[PDB]
């Protein structure tokens, strides 16, 4: 229940922040990988809109929410899906299930929905660092590559605030 | 007003309809049992918008080269050009509800649908609100009464509790709905 | 244009004492029974003209203001435009790009049939080549002839509305404008 | 690699920035494309959304009221949900390495047109946004290597803004090229 990789699991977790949540979430391989800039700015905005002026800006806002429904909608409509699953998310990894187990040493990107009612996925690149099935199936250790003073301030404060939000 | 389709179901219209703001109208409306409206804020949020960009105007093309530069009416325009080209590309995938006639409150709706469904039946409401906006308004409900009049099914659908905000919202949208009804008489 | 001896009285009903265009854009007219939105059709023409305002003499950087992020916020939206503009331009279906003249009062324009005069539906029309937004104005036929090639029809806007109308006045002056250039 | 159009390479580059980087890029024989004011507010806007990119990370955090902080934060949602929406049905351009400067390219065609065809250079400029820019040019030279078909590509005249956008969105490609 975890000590299947218990080396790995101490690296992502071990004194630090570690969420255990269900949101769809998969791990892409791939050479070609994300932006820190676009995984920042997702994180950082998501959080912005957390809950005025002349009329009319108050009117541009009233349009700006509808046309973020609507595209909202349209993306969550036609979207490929990602498996939806348990996973534990720390600001150094992720623990998540894959479809096929994967060589430790891979390169990829880790793809999440930080949040269900809008379908913009994060993509963090990320290495393997276990492969151990028995959750039935294929579960996944992830790294994520360093991500830099301004895209790791934004996820240790996303995954603070989800936690809070979690603990009540 | 005074329409006969209460007396298929008595205790239901009066349990939707009986001493609350009750609207007769025609728009895109519908029931389905296989659910996914989303959440409370997603429809208060689109009542509440639909709502201030709405109702005509102040008569008045100018409000905007005074007390406001010229930067933001810029962006205001492309803002409106966006929402109209985002409305024109929903209106191409998908597929739209039927128009029918509806009696509508803040605690459910009354509406025609293409198969009955007996009462106790769960699922959800949609209607097009607006008209000029492609947008859904889904609504989880339960069915209260199912009867024919011939040549019709008839549905009468209690929403599942709203919530402060949703409710508010709808009530505000419903009285609108109702003074514009009057004011164009 | 000879086209209006076609139709004189048409001609003259729609055009007389007026500004009259004579352009080439798509447009159209589709029987329907779509009484279409008076604010709808105003709001695309007075937000269309502040877009495609300014950029002039002025133009590269016409700085005035000051907030750094509004502007940021207003390149935002031109990327977004841009984008959402694409993406209909997919999978819409085009209208018939041909020349029309157009007035504050109705539009001669091509079309694949002839119609009877009295005959009610709506003018489509693309008002800007680099954006797939269409205006729709309910309107009726008043005339119907043709040039041994084509079917052209001379359509009576129905009434505006004072706020529609002074919008499309100003849209036709500065189109008219724009085209006595060089 | 480029001797292959000496007058060509001259006439494109001499004088002039020219950078080298891979993109998707390709040349499509087109009738007439067009739309200086499309290419320079592209240009332009990403040019100021890449700014927006941290150094300093803010002209000032707070600033101006909170509710407009949060409308530009739905903006940025807004352009990525529709960015995501665009690259569900879009047409890839190949990746390829390219010389460009303010006056032509030199790109990788997969086939070759004689001197004078015409058409649209159509680059993707940001990784991030699943917009292309599109350059009316002419083919001035084309000729092949080991195997890959290259032209040389002369954009039509720019005209004042898209010229400055364009040399600017070049500088800046060059100062971050440098940054390595």
């Amino acid at each position: 229940l975890g000590t299947l990789a218990p080396a790995a699991d101490t690296e992502l977790f071990a004194d630090t922040l570690s969420c255990e949540l269900r949101l769809p979430a998969g791990f892409h391989v791939t050479a070609d990988p994300g932006s820190h800039a676009t995984a920042e700015t997702l994180l950082r905005s998501l959080g912005q809109v957390e809950d005025e002026l002349p009329l009319l800006v108050q009117r541009m806002d009233a349009k700006l929410d509808l046309i973020l429904a609507l595209i909202g909608r349209l993306v969550r409509q036609s979207d490929t899906r990602l498996a939806l699953g348990t996973v534990h998310w720390s600001v150094r990894g992720i623990r998540l299930a894959s479809p096929h187990a994967h060589p430790p040493g891979t390169t990829g990107s880790v793809l999440l929905q930080p949040s269900d009612w809008l379908p913009e996925l994060l993509q963090l690149p990320a290495d393997v660092l276990a492969s151990a099935s028995d959750g039935q199936q294929h579960w996944l250790w992830l790294r994520f590559a360093p991500l830099g003073t301004g895209l790791q301030d934004a996820l240790e404060r996303h995954l603070f605030r989800l936690h809070r939000r979690q603990i009540a």
